[PDB]
């Protein structure tokens, strides 16, 4: 029984905007909230995709393919699933395969696509689809993968074994100032907890 | 070999601000990024998110989640119990406190992540992911008393760990809720550990 009453623009950049949200609380009292949105969302069912890329190779343990890059908002390097915004008219699956090839060089196969899931719902309306993709690392096309990074894109690939992901992430965090993404960490914790 | 040169305040609310970050790209070219930050960090991270593993003998292990209206999303979200870390509170103490306020359950700390980023292309927001076990057979967890702060209105949803991804997909399809990306990532890895 809660709902939005109004959304007032506070400040609008090229990429991000701040809004004052008025909503009805369950007691029937009007309250406000400071909300972040992207300016880039048209008809996409989500802002972006994140890819869970499972690298599969005969007589190898499965690896989870990750990317390391400088994130200006963090003032530092972050370890994340490959990810990007969905272009206008692009499907989440095409966006996922495209961003995975651009960021890692690998050509994946779709396994499954989540519904739109929320990035930080107390702060922002941002959403992604989480797209699971398998990579046949025995295919010649996946032998010597070269990232195809766009303008102002500078991405390092880190493939870690699924069977040891949390400890391998911990070893990278111990050896440097970097930040692991919360989704990557959540995924690694569940692999341990299973 | 990338770094921050300057941060320009664009707009400062009570809770959130928008900044224009100037940074050095790895080619030696100066570039700008629109960044979001919270105004409330004075802590290891902005917040905590709790993975609450409800353990009851002769029952399936459950993950305890919360459903709340999220003004930025304009709708109801399913999330790990979570909130901001109080000035001079430890992440572990914030985790047990928020779990009790949001669910009424009294838990034990199992493990605590390093600070992990929420949406590092958008914001500098970080949390600690705190794994907590709940002895659902203890008298203190018989009839759990959730203590909502002013303007919090939280429903508790306990789902079985070994079916988590299927149960969340079902809630999305029937209830038109948005699942949190960390919750979804956790659920995926429980299935992928196979
Ligand atoms: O208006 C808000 N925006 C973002 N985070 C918030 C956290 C607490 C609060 F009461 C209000 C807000
Ligand atoms: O300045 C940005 N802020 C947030 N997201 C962005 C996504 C792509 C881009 F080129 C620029 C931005
Ligand atoms: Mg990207
Ligand atoms: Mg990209
Ligand atoms: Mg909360
Ligand atoms: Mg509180």
């Amino acid at each position: 029984k809660q709902y939005i009453i109004s959304e007032e623009l506070i400040s609008e950049g090229k990429w991000v905007k701040l809004e004052k949200t008025t909503y009805m609380d369950p007691t029937g009292k009007t309250r406000t909230w400071e909300s972040v949105k992207r300016t880039t969302r048209k008809e996409q069912t989500a802002d972006g995709v994140a890819v869970i890329p499972v690298l599969q190779r005969t007589l190898h343990y499965e690896c989870i393919v990750l990317v390391k890059q400088f994130r200006p908002p963090m003032g530092g390097y972050c370890i994340e699933f490959p990810a990007g915004l969905i272009d206008d008219g692009e499907t989440p699956e095409a966006a996922a395969l495209r961003e995975l090839e651009e960021e890692t060089g690998y050509k994946g196969d779709i396994a499954e696509c989540s519904p739109a899931v929320c990035m930080d719902p107390g702060l922002s309306n941002c959403t992604i689809h989480i797209v699971t993709v398998t990579i046949n690392g025995d295919d010649a096309e996946n032998a010597r993968p070269k990232p195809k990074p766009g303008d102002g894109e500078f991405v390092e690939v880190i493939s870690l074994p699924k069977n040891d992901l949390l400890q391998r992430l911990d070893a990278l965090v111990a050896e440097e100032h970097l930040t692991v993404d919360a989704r990557v960490y959540s995924y690694a914790l569940a692999l341990k907890h299973a």
